């Protein structure tokens, strides 16, 4: 693997540990003596493993006081309802779009559907909670999360990927939580793939914002692991570049009388292979279908 990118479980900073699998992992911050944090929500499937992984490091899960949400993706939050009940005293902390969500029977439903796609036949999940009834706190665009005497991270609004989307910006540390609003990183290639599944113009506006960021030490995708070096410093700008690539692309085709969903087989056919072990399958070529339509009809 790559000195710049941390790729595997366990401690990964002085503070930080990922659990559970790399392609959909949680992020677990030690706050303090007694205190923790935990950052993404993962897909419900891995609910025991992240558990397991938890346990190692958290002697007393009581102490686990916060739970950040980057966005209402189910492959972001499909473990609150199973391990919700497991801490009792975590707060959730999601945006107000993204706590709406939650409180939308059919957006609950697509999340469970999809999250119930993932389960293996030989396992059930653990007893849920209602997704209404999650101990939730919206936070604002801009807000300060004072989580301990060391940890102080930023809320900051980057809708376009979805339209709820939020990052979490440690200052004192260099290190945005930026979850997909950069788009999914290549492992095989080192470059941003474009996730842009609601609105170009706030993705690229997003991008432009986290580009004024002080220069970036360690930058935390929704998938992947942890970036660092040069790939962090300039992560925003180099997803901004490869969404522009990826519009001019779609121009080039389309040009040539080709119909969108030649080049959302090929898209799919280039980068499907990551996330197929968390993507159900006609869900990957679907999203690059729609990221298409939404960059087709925002340029032509
Ligand atoms: C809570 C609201 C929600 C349930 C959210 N829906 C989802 O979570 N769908 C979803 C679909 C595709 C991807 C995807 O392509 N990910 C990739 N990761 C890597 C490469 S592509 C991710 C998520 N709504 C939204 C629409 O209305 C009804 C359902
Ligand atoms: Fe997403
Ligand atoms: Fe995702």
């Amino acid at each position: 693997s790559h000195m710049l990118r941390l790729s595997a479980p366990g401690q990964l900073d002085d503070d930080l540990c990922l659990l559970g699998d790399v392609q959909v992992p949680v992020f677990l911050l030690r706050l303090g003596e007694a205190s923790w944090a935990l950052v993404e929500g993962g897909i419900s499937r891995d609910a025991e493993l992240v558990w397991a992984d938890l346990c190692r490091w958290v002697a007393d899960p009581s102490q686990v006081h916060y739970w950040l949400i980057t966005h209402k993706h189910y492959d972001h939050c499909g473990l609150l309802p199973y391990l919700c009940p497991r801490l009792p005293n975590v707060q959730v902390l999601a945006s107000e779009r993204t706590c709406q969500a939650w409180k939308s029977e059919s957006a609950v439903r697509v999340v469970e559907r999809l999250n119930r796609q993932l389960l293996r036949a030989e396992q059930r999940l653990p007893e849920a909670c209602a997704w209404d009834a999650l101990p939730v706190r919206a936070v604002a665009d801009g807000e300060w999360l004072e989580l301990g005497p060391r940890h102080r991270l930023q809320v900051i609004e980057a809708h376009g990927h979805s339209d709820d989307h939020v990052v979490f910006y440690d200052v004192r540390r260099r290190r945005l939580f930026c979850g997909d609003a950069l788009g999914e990183f290549d492992e095989a290639e080192g470059v941003w793939r474009p996730l842009v599944f609601d609105d170009m113009e706030a993705y690229l506006e997003s991008l432009e914002r986290l580009q004024r960021l002080p220069t970036l030490l360690q930058l935390i995708p929704g998938h992947g692991g942890l970036l660092r070096g040069r790939l962090a410093a300039d992560g925003a700008e180099s997803a901004y570049t490869e969404c522009l690539r990826l519009c001019r692309r779609l121009l080039w085709r389309q040009s040539m009388g080709e119909s969108l969903d030649e080049l959302s087989e090929e898209l799919h056919r280039a980068w499907g292979g990551q996330s197929v072990d968390f993507l159900p399958g006609e869900l990957h070529l679907g999203s690059m279908r729609r990221m298409l339509e939404i960059l087709s009809r925002q340029a032509l």
